[PDB]
């Protein structure tokens, strides 16, 4: 752990300024860490750890009280927090933040750790916020279950769910959240230029592979150290000033996929399939790299041998993307409201293929590669976009008919694009591998 104690603190006063306006009005919040799941890494709980420490605390409590942050943690952990006691002793603060301290060997003094924090809690009031999809197992959480369960029916807590809440405190991105962003993007950009090259070999060298062979191979090309090295330079120079670049900070957001042939699902349930890569028509392929926790996203079609219906239709796809960020995505609007400007403008150049469009356009990115209170689709009418918002914007056409095969294809087309905070400036790209058709075709 090197952990930055100023933006701790800071992003720990936003969360206390901001809760008790969360809707439900709790009284406090409480966070229960069991064992981490890489599987599962996009908790709430696991993205507040991220936000205010940038690593995540497994068998750790968290509450916030009125006046107090309460830390149940180990005394590894809480040696790892120390410097953070002495930055709230000062009286510039509301807040005093206290560690736990839990002794394996000593049972009945981490039972009493729980009961305290609780009776604390009551203190507070009675209703209590946390994120109700939360789903930890481990053995600290089995020590949790049963206290917290009869605390709840004893104590009269009503417990509300704060997913909204947390979504709206941590949505704006400050400078170095852009930077590391930017930074998780680029290696988005690496690796799919490292998808292209290996989908044109497979298919120029015949090879029998599947769908998810390749994306498997190039998933496991962020352990090649030699690959690693590579990658270095373009990615150390977006990281944020005073911030060194780190391999063990590259992750991936979910497995890269790769749809050919028979089957494309434009829905983010996809994965790819088990069939024998086809080296014909259209390719999908999507990458996205982590960084530091900070999620990106890109989306690439490549068009082997295209007929002249499917090189059109791609055209538009681009005159599309260029037409939202440009002119769409605009700060102040609802997901609604930039979803219905999306089909009417569709409707107005090439109205014939608003049935075969996604139901969304994309989702807000960050610390969550998918926020399910930010999907832009037409269900959210209560979100507005705001300045410092990174958007994976991510659509496509499925079930087109192509003349020439028994196959319908599918076009689709992601990027990782940053709303700056400066009102003057326009979005950003942050992904910026090709995709002018010229460079994503392919004949053989």
């Amino acid at each position: 752990l090197n952990i930055d104690f100023d933006v701790f603190k800071k992003r720990i006063e936003l969360l206390y300024s901001k809760y008790n306006e969360f809707e439900g009005s709790p009284n406090s919040l409480l966070f229960v860490l069991g064992s981490s799941n890489a599987e599962n890494p996009y908790q709430k709980t696991t993205i507040l750890h991220n936000w205010l420490l940038s690593y995540e605390f497994p068998a750790t409590l968290i509450a916030l009280v009125p006046g107090k942050v309460i830390i149940i943690t180990s005394s590894a952990k809480a040696k790892h927090l120390q410097k953070a006691i002495d930055l709230f002793k000062d009286p510039e603060s509301k807040i005093t933040l206290e560690l736990w301290q839990r002794n394996n060997k000593e049972p009945e003094l981490n039972k009493k750790l729980f009961d305290d924090v609780i009776a604390l809690i009551n203190s507070a009031g009675k209703t209590v916020g946390i994120p109700e999809k939360d789903s930890y197992q481990g053995k600290f959480m089995t020590e949790w279950n049963p206290v917290w369960e009869a605390a709840v029916k004893e104590n009269e807590f009503n417990v509300i769910d704060i997913s909204l809440g947390l979504s709206k405190v941590w949505e704006v991105k400050d400078v170095n959240e852009q930077a590391f962003l930017s930074v998780s993007s680029k290696g988005s950009d690496k690796f799919m230029d490292l998808l292209s090259n290996e989908m044109v070999r497979a298919v120029d060298e015949e090879l029998k592979i599947t769908n998810a062979k390749l994306s498997d191979k190039i998933e496991n090309k962020i352990d090649d150290v030699k690959f690693l090295k590579q990658l270095s330079p373009d990615l150390s120079a977006l990281c944020p000033p005073n911030y060194k670049f780190n391999f063990d900070l590259l992750d991936w957001t979910y497995s890269p996929i790769i749809q050919s042939g028979k089957k494309f699902d434009l829905r983010v349930s996809a994965r790819s399939t088990n069939d024998q890569l086809y080296g014909n028509g259209c390719i999908l392929a999507s990458c996205g790299i982590r960084y530091n926790n900070y999620c990106s996203n890109i989306t690439r079609t490549f068009l082997i041998d295209p007929s002249e219906e499917m090189a059109n239709n791609y055209d538009f796809l681009l005159t599309l993307q260029k037409e939202i960020v440009t002119n769409i995505l605009k700060p102040g609007r609802t997901p609604k409201e930039v979803y219905e400007s999306v089909i009417e403008y569709i409707e107005k150049t090439k109205p014939e293929l608003v049935p075969n469009f996604t139901k969304n356009i994309g989702s807000l990115i960050g610390l969550e590669f998918r926020d399910s209170n930010f999907i832009l689709n037409v269900k959210n009418d209560y979100r507005k976009i705001q300045r410092g918002d990174c958007f994976n914007i991510s659509f496509g056409f499925n079930n087109l008919k192509d003349s020439q095969s028994a196959n319908n294809y599918a076009l689709q087309l992601a990027d990782t694009v940053q709303i700056p905070l400066d009102e003057t400036e326009p979005p950003r790209f942050l992904t910026n591998y090709t995709k002018a058709k010229s460079q994503i075709s392919f004949y053989f």
